[PDB]
């Protein structure tokens, strides 16, 4: 049995859905159930399949740290109860991440270009990084067959966390057209206002004085 | 009797309040009323004073263009009815503004510095502009009124519009802060995602010059 | 009844014309009148229509703060008298604005560029901003199709005023790169010398420095 | 049970050791065993504890892709056999990775700086990265409480990989006259490529400059 | 008897005064007279001394080319009549000048600098050149004592004219300031919109790039 | 009767010719005469016409300040004597001028270009300015109509003077021939040394950028 | 017996002195003599010593190529006659040289700076090169002891010749004076106009864009 | 009798030959002889003709300053002995020479370009300079009229010396955007010192550049 954490972007609307899927498919299955910590009857809903239980959760409970239980009641497995739990690590006071958007270091001869948004020192583990091309998400922009965004794992030093996000596209488009790309960070520290943090960049508006020199001495004979 | 349009900032959360103030204070007053276009009985609420009527409106009605009526029913003015209306032009497809964040142009001497945020070609006439000093609203932060900001009036052309916004503060902070400022543009062209357009100027570092170098001396032909 | 302030540009010749238009057109009309503060018979002139009253005012009176009165004497409205007044505030000493010419705002998405001329703190409200293409006003050469200019309203911080003005044209003309533009500002604090202040821009300015090289010296041990 | 891949740095001497650890510690344990794919008796050695099996492997087998098997023979678990294996993904050919040193990310809030090393593409999933400070990787009187380094996970696209690694230290050391930092990358393609980043001060005029180098000079004493 | 042309700056207000001074002072004098071409009685007035005749002339007459006559009627010289004439060449249509601001000319030996404003190929011979420091005339400043300016004669190449004008001051103001000096050119052709043309110059305008760096990277083998 | 000062270029050979022309041509003429200050008989010569008197003068007399009187002795005018004088102001002590050669300010659009020569602070007040295209007088080369040039009049500030000289030609030549233009200033402040001061602009090459590199990988610990 | 060619600088005044000195001092001496090619009596003068014979020569004869004879008539050597000759190579039309002034190549800290003047392809072998500092000869300047100058030998390729002249002084003086230097070449092809060619140089005025970088790789152990 | 100094290039192998030629050819000749300072019998060899004496010398003697004597023993001249000597002044410490490559001298009139090599300070007054293109001697497969090289004499200020050398060729080859020209200098105080110059073009934007470098890299294979 596997559970999926509620989507962050939606909980930034004070609502979301916590689904619990069942993996014990080797034997038969009977029904899913969503219960409370005390075992009280917690109202729930049914998903596409009977092995999937959906539960609507508001920001109040999610932030407060309340723990819910998803259980499987197969006729053959009723001898035991796999009463999984949704435990959220709480405590501490949120720390605001420090976002840095780094320009690409690829040279002209290179084939593709990558933009990296790096965020450091935020305590709450859950975060989300998205990208915009000019002012529309890359996942929905018309030009979406040549952009590839990804996010790495979280590296923890002390009580805080840090991650690196990425977005890659062809060098020709980087050096041909003129648009502004933005890395958008969703984090809990910014719930009071905006609910979001952003950093923008474009080729023509960086103007870093530069000098490039390459020396090859073949030493050939 | 004067009405005030709902605050866009909170209407982006799909809810808001339309308050109705009464100006005919020269004679006495009896009661306020909030009705529909057809004159039906439209549920309302009461503000601090009896001359103030509050009405809760969702984004559905506001965007659809439904018109409400606020009326005054003074015992002496009952001969007539000042049944004001809230008319909000609806028009057609919106347009996404193109924001530009223009940097200061003053010199080392001037006592003050000014950041300009020009936002152009947004068809709907409802727009809001805020500023963030480092990551939090400039209105509330460590700055004890050290930061001031004001927005100009709107320009028209075609069926579009345009506007500027300015943030002013002493240049001592400008050259001894090492922070990142940002102009936030609340508009309804991006109601499908984020609901905000940002442009930022980063001062956390100052590496104006860069140099790259490579040197291969293959010692084997 | 609506009044129009005397043109500043004309008043930079120590002459102008204060026109008085009548808005109470729902009933009939009889005659216009231009009087003094004391109600004395102040000589006036007549415009195209009987509802338009022209009054010639010299710089002496306008600067001194003298107040004139325009009245309507309709046969039916003679019971009352809507004796309008023209009052220009004059409490202070002028201040010289610091004009700045900000960075160009290009957008290849629509192939258009806009240049912003910003006027900083100046006490007296009366100001006027015009544009020159090379050495003649933009409204002479090709304004009919290529160039469009506009100016916003004033924003008052303390006792002083600021205003933004813009000029917009195609980016293809931007690439001509053989045209210096210039914004000229008229204001009352320059009456002693030339009545204007000028600033200029050119397509080529504030551009970074880049040097790229590759060398292959084939040595021969 | 759990196995640990052979060290890449050691394997750059054409030898290494593959250790096999046992995790089924809930019941007792009897002996470890290291066998071949066919089950033949493969000579092995014993480590500090009986639950640890060490096997010496040369570069020939490791590169060829030969698979070895580690088995546990507990007196109670003899009913079954957990004959784990060591499967290495081998295909195509090594791809020369390009490594970039990204711009530093200063943060005056806590007075720290971070340098990033980004290895773009490399087919085989095995890679190692180390940081040098004037040729002083770690424990060389500097890496005690001054410099910290970590490495992220692998992000895969198509049939290639990439990774980031970071080095963090206080900005006080970042303001020294000149210090040489390097990011050596040991990859199974015998790369051993060192990329240098330095902070230099212009001599004729004093201005901060950031220099990047890539000496490939194969000069050896 | 010598005549003085009307001031151009005043005539940019459509008014001026043509003075007639008498030089035949060796014998006595009786009275001055200002007449028309036909000898008709042309009204005039008198100045400080009886030998000075003032005549008010408007813009129309001056541009049209009308010629006035100044005569002396000494009791002894009445035998003849020295009927002076004011002839102003009219010719064809005007031309505009192309104003240029040439390079500065410094002298460390004498510790002084000089700025030149060159006007090129304007047809009408009447032109005036004035200087501004920041936005006010040089002749009226706290530093006006240490500012010297002058204009040369007119060199006629073909049908057009050219003349040079300069401004000289010490080298310390030049090095240690951020003032923008401007040369203003009044001329008849540029009369419809504004009466003047302007240019600007600043110490830090055209400079060369310079990069000077040194490096020492102790590798090891 | 009018006199012409001796040419400076020839007096830089310590010899010259002082010609005396006669203007009283309304009546007849008899003979010219060249005398001394004391009226003594000063030997002279005869020019093309009897009304022209030539007198050979060396540098000694010219510099010393000696005067000479040219007189007309017409049979009818013998009643009086128009005994003109050649008075050359002398005093002070020569001051060597400073020469500045100012490059053209024009751009690639206009079809004419101009070079400027600014000579300043020459006390004797006797200068001559010439131009050389390629070490050849502009007036004796293979393109005379293709080059035009005139100098302005002196402007005096204290006891010194200053002048401007201009050389004008088409913009096509300025981009093609790649020659070395120079401005030659004849003055008496340096008779002891070379009698001229030159300033040159060289256009025989165009290497706007120059890079210097040096490597050293000592192979000795 | 040794002869010295007449000075050129003075031959540019159409006069000079050809002196012949006697070296046969081992025996006694009687008298010097200056004769013609035909042996005719050529008038001469006597110098400081009886062994030195001076002969005044004009530029007409010197250019024509006439050969003179200087002879020694010692009482003991009268048996023979050492009738030396002054033969000038006059075999073609003069060719004007092309002079190039080269800026110093010293970078910094070199303690010395050199200025080179290279003359190219002049036919007549006789030429002189001199140097001027702020337009005053180096020999008779206040800072004469701070400057050194020298001229190399002549290298003949075909029918023409070429030379290199040099001027060396301290680097600090080069970087802390802001003066203008100039190399002046005296040659015969320029007798028509100014008798000389001249090139000028200045540190600040001549400053193309440049980049200077060095890289030591101390291979320490 | 004339002698020829030993070749420096050969002496860079610690051996050479000192040839002694005889000029007293007017009378007969008998035999040559090579002796020591003391007159002792110093072994020698015979060249093509009897009048030429060859003597093999190692670096030891040549550097030490030993002086040899060459004598002629003609049957008629035996009355005297013209015992020539080979004395090389060598009393001082060697100092490294500094080599500069001055700016090219382009003469488009003749379509030629000359490069200059300048050796600034070498104490031993024996030096050799060679030019090479593409790492090939100018006299190797490049000795045709395509290239021409020469060297000037030596100029000494005090204890040191300096020289100039030139290489001339048509500028058609100079327009080839990539060729390497080098100076190699042999001198006692060193062994070899190369200095290359190239004529490249900026890759991103066309802008010719002139590069100059001195790769001291041992690079010995
Ligand atoms: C580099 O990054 C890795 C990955 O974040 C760091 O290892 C991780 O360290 C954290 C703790 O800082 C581990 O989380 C938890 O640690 C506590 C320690 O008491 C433990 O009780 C929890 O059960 C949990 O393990 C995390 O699991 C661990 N991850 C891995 C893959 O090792 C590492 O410390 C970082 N090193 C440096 C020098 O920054
Ligand atoms: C410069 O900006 C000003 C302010 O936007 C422009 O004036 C405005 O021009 C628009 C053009 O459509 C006017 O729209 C009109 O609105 C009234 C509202 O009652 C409507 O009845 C008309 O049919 C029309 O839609 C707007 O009123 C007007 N506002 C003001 C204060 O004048 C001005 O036109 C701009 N300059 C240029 C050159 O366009
Ligand atoms: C931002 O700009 C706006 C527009 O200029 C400022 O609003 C203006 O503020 C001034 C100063 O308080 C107001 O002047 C007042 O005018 C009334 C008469 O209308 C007079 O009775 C008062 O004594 C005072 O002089 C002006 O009316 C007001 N205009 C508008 C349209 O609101 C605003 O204060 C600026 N600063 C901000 C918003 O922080
Ligand atoms: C962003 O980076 C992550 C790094 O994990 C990428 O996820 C990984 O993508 C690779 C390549 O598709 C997956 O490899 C696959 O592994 C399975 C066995 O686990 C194998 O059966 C497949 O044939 C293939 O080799 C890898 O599993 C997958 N890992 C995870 C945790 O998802 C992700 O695809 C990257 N996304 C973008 C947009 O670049
Ligand atoms: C700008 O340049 C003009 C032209 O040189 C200057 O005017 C000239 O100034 C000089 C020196 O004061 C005058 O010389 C003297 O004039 C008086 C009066 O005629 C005479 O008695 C003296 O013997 C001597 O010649 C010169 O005449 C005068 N010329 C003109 C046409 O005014 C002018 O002063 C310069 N501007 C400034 C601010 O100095
Ligand atoms: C490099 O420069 C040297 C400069 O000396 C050139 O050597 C000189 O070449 C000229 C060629 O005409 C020689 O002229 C000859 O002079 C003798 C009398 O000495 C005369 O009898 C001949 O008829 C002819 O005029 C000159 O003597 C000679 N000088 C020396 C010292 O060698 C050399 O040729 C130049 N080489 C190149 C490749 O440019
Ligand atoms: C310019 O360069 C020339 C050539 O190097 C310099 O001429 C040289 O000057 C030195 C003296 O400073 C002479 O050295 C002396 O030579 C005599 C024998 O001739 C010897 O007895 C002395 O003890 C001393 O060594 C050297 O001969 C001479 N070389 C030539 C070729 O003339 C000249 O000094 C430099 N400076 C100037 C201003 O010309």
């Amino acid at each position: 049995t596997i559970i999926e954490p509620s989507l962050e972007d939606m909980l930034m609307n004070k609502k979301a859905q916590l689904v619990c899927d069942v993996n014990e498919l080797v034997p038969g299955f009977l029904s899913v159930k969503w219960e409370n910590d005390n075992g009280k009857t917690l109202t729930s809903r049914k998903g596409v399949t009977d092995k999937i239980a959906i539960l609507d959760i508001t920001y109040e409970d999610w932030s407060n740290g309340t723990v819910f239980y998803c259980a499987v009641d197969h006729m053959e497995n009723l001898g035991d109860l796999v009463k999984k739990a949704y435990k959220r690590e709480t405590g501490g006071v949120p720390q605001r991440p420090s976002v840095f958007l780094l320009a690409p270091a690829e040279q002209t001869s290179d084939n593709t270009v990558t933009l990296t948004c790096y965020v450091k020192d935020f305590y709450p583990k859950d975060v989300l990084v998205a990208w915009l091309v000019d002012d529309e998400p890359v996942e929905r922009t018309s030009s979406s067959a040549l952009y590839q965004f990804n996010t790495t794992s979280q590296i923890q030093s002390g009580r805080t966390y840090s991650v690196y996000s990425q977005l890659t596209f062809s060098n020709d488009l980087w050096k041909n057209e003129e648009v502004v790309y933005s890395c958008v960070v969703y984090h809990e520290s910014m719930i009071k206002s905006t609910n979001i943090i952003m950093r923008t960049i474009d080729r023509t508006s960086n103007q870093p004085n530069l000098v490039n020199l390459s020396l090859n001495v073949p030493q050939r004979c």
